């Protein structure tokens, strides 16, 4: 039973097609965003109203444009656009975006309770982000999301994919005052408060974001207050919390993302090619307990992430856990045990070994 009967339609689009309810999802200076409808798909949307008040005529010109540019973007990884246009709020001229709703919410509340789950979404949706900021980068005019954070990121599900929304409006954003109000400083890069920023402002937020996702913790949550991460992300200091990151290749990625230098950092392009993103084998190997270098013994998780990839009747999210002594043991010979207790099949040897192989010879070099 649905009490939606009880929901009264408090104003209309120009264009007939949507309704807004007087029912507020969240606030923010410049924004209040209401339940709303579409009357021909019968799906509730987000009925977002926008507007600064100390903006001249011509501001506001370029920031209805700015508006009505979002509409045209469509990609699996952004929230759709549906429409936008220009009303009255308070007597003063507002901006009205229609937005498709996001009813499993953001990441950044997903990561307060919950672990990215596995075998695989950690790097999907790392992926999914990358995927989305390209789409976004490659328009033209390119456009720069200038917001991205966890907040700003919707999930569809915890194993489904993300989508970005909240497009940072470069009209919305033109002062030191709005970007201290829109701005999160723990996801902003050192050049943010300059008049003058690209497209790896993007990606310095991304790394903060996978940084978030692969810690399971909030960046540089050991400082008090905004003053103090300005000051440590200005001095080229990272957050405590990137020394915690335990894989070698996700520490590389967000490094080479969150580098001070602005034109040392990655481009999407290339990291979009890195073996971090690849999905060939269906298995894959990570530690199961930290590390302690007085141990000769690590205690590994296998995943099978592709039961396809595999000979013989495996079930979805396989995980096999088993020890390893970096001295005395093989990843071959240990394969070789895998296939003999039962979980896999002679042929699948070589793809066991291998996922292996790639695990555990890294950490057998910083031995001493």
């Amino acid at each position: 039973m649905e009490e939606e009967a009880e929901m009264k339609a408090v104003a209309t689009s120009p264009s007939g097609r949507f309704l807004k309810f007087d029912i507020e999802l969240g606030r923010g200076a410049f924004k209040t965003v209401y339940k709303g409808l579409d009357t021909e798909t019968w799906v509730e949307v987000a009925w977002c109203e926008l507007q600064d008040r100390k903006l001249t005529k011509a501001e506001q010109q370029r920031f209805k444009e700015e508006a009505e540019m979002l509409k045209g973007l469509q990609h699996p990884n952004i929230v759709r656009f549906y429409d936008s246009w220009e009303s009255i709020l308070k007597g003063k001229k507002c901006i009205v975006l229609v937005t498709e709703l996001m009813t499993s919410g953001t990441l950044k509340t997903y990561l307060k309770r919950f672990k990215v789950m596995k075998p695989k979404v950690l790097r999907s949706w790392c992926r999914q982000i990358l995927k989305g900021l390209q789409f976004l980068h490659t328009r033209t005019p390119p456009i720069i999301h200038r917001d991205l954070k966890c907040d700003n990121i919707f999930i569809t599900g915890p194993t489904g994919s993300v989508k970005i929304g909240d497009l940072g409006l470069a009209t919305l954003m033109r002062t030191s005052f709005a970007k201290s109000v829109i701005g999160t400083p723990e996801f902003m890069a050192p050049e943010m408060y300059e008049e003058h920023y690209d497209e790896s402002v993007d990606v310095y937020a991304f790394g903060m974001c996978m940084l978030e996702m692969a810690t399971s913790e909030y960046p540089y949550s050991e400082c008090q207050n905004a003053a103090q991460i300005y000051r440590k992300v200005t001095s080229g200091i990272k957050p405590a919390s990137f020394n915690k990151v335990t894989d070698p290749e996700v520490k590389e990625i967000i490094e080479g993302c969150i580098r001070q230098n602005k034109s040392e950092r990655l481009s999407i392009r290339d990291l979009l090619n890195h073996a971090f993103f690849a999905e060939d084998t269906g298995l894959r190997v990570e530690l199961a307990e930290e590390d302690d270098c007085s141990n000769s013994s690590l205690a590994l998780r296998l995943w099978v992430e592709d039961p396809k990839k595999l000979k013989g009747k495996h079930k979805d999210n396989e995980a096999i856990e088993f020890s390893f002594n970096l001295e005395t043991d093989t990843p071959e010979e240990v394969a070789y045990e895998m296939v003999k207790s039962g979980f896999f099949h002679e042929s699948d040897s070589k793809a066991v070994a291998k996922s292996i192989r790639d695990r555990v010879t890294p950490i057998k070099k910083t031995r001493e």
